[PDB]
């Protein structure tokens, strides 16, 4: 399970200020902590988008060798950021809109980057796992067309808050399982984990419980809170239960430090 | 998720003593504590099994209206225990072996009781999920043959410790998923949850991680630590995530007190 650390996002006030002030310290500090949590990737979200992404990339990769996950709907910004990246990167994201696909799929191929794909077009987030499924298939077909390796496509079936859209959660579990049972080579799957618990009580609880359930349906990656030690515990334990990682008594520690 | 409290077992010292000494005090209080945790059924294991079981029954239902889960391979103990039951109980258990099937299914029907069937025969635990399944279909057939209501049959795919039997854990996860694919309407499923962590570090974490995972794979009930508040939390939470229980703020409280 790949944990993509969520915290370097402009929607958080300290990051918005750091970016505005062009003060790299809060950014670099969140970079170490997330990594130290056990994240093996860093989500980067400006919250001049192109320049801000650039600074985010440079400032962050100056203290961290983690895979950088460029999080923006401005494709200019991702591209600029893609250019600044010292190592392989992830793009977050494209959806199933052909206009996006023809741009971001090749874009990803140019830079040897991973690509996250939302099971949706511009119509809106689908109400069921069938409609989701059908968007994930286009994503897959898009990969083959543009020669993006299937293991480099991360499909996001889009989880929704448990309080207002409770009926979506099992529908998302179902799509994951359907994608899991795709023929070799199969694509990967990722979630925007924290959204499952948006305005709910005991968010960390909900977050980690869905993490475990989604991994059983083959979840490969999660944008999430890397400084939630209990979430990280879940991540490492789930790996063991799926016989993805060899047991030892210190499995938690091995995950955090591997 | 039906939590079957594991505590009233003769493997534990205090129950071992309270039995022989025929003191119900330790038994009754554990019955109280388990229910307090949220257990809605109660395993009763002896550790004269027959008079003992009978004792466990009478003593326990002196304080609990909770379903009694009579835990023994001594059919007379079971039979002798059913008869003393004030409420509907559950038989723990039968395997796929004819000699047992022939006996334990009519038994459970006679007393209007649920039945737990292990997906094995006398030889041993099966390796894969497809061998467990076969025993599973066999169990489904007998429920029909002997007129046991399918929702009264709880099939146990038999989970093993993760440090010594890691490859079995995903196997049980698939068996759980497929088993729902076996009939309409389907039988229920059950786990001896705590067996997954038998001699591992941080057993609770492992136990409850697997619970969530198994529940995503349709797990209906589990014999486990009802006094494990984190376990109970996970049960409560996973129900919500599957849209089995209507969301609400104090959803943990609601699972405990409903």
């Amino acid at each position: 399970m790949l944990i993509i650390g969520e915290r370097i996002n402009g929607m958080f006030g300290d990051i918005k200020r750091a970016i505005q002030e062009r003060d790299p310290a809060p950014v670099q500090e969140w970079a170490r902590r997330q990594e130290e949590g056990g994240a093996r990737a860093l989500d980067l979200n400006v919250g001049d988008k192109v320049s801000a992404m650039e600074w985010l990339v440079e400032v962050t990769q100056e203290v961290s060798n983690l895979t950088l996950c460029l999080d923006s709907t401005n494709i200019k910004a991702i591209e600029a950021g893609l250019k600044k990246c010292k190592n392989r990167a992830m793009i977050n994201s494209t959806n199933a809109e052909r206009e996006k696909v023809e741009k971001l799929f090749p874009l990803a191929v140019e830079h040897g980057a991973a690509l996250i794909g939302l099971t949706m077009n511009k119509t809106g987030i689908p109400k069921d796992s069938d409609t989701r499924l059908a968007f994930a298939m286009e994503l897959v077909a898009a990969a083959d067309e543009f020669g993006l390796p299937m293991e480099d496509l991360y499909i996001d079936p889009l989880i929704l808050p448990a309080n207002v859209a409770q009926d979506h959660a099992p529908e998302v579990l179902k799509t994951l399982q359907q994608i899991k049972m795709l023929a070799d080579p199969a694509p990967k799957t990722v979630l925007g984990l924290s959204n499952v618990s948006q305005n709910c009580q005991n968010r960390p609880l909900i977050n980690r419980t869905f993490l475990a359930m989604a991994m059983a349906c083959g979840l490969m990656s999660a944008i999430a809170d890397a400084c939630d030690e209990a979430l990280i515990e879940t991540a490492a334990t789930a790996e063991i239960l799926l016989n993805q990682t060899v047991y030892c008594d210190s499995f938690v520690k091995m995950f955090k430090t591997r």
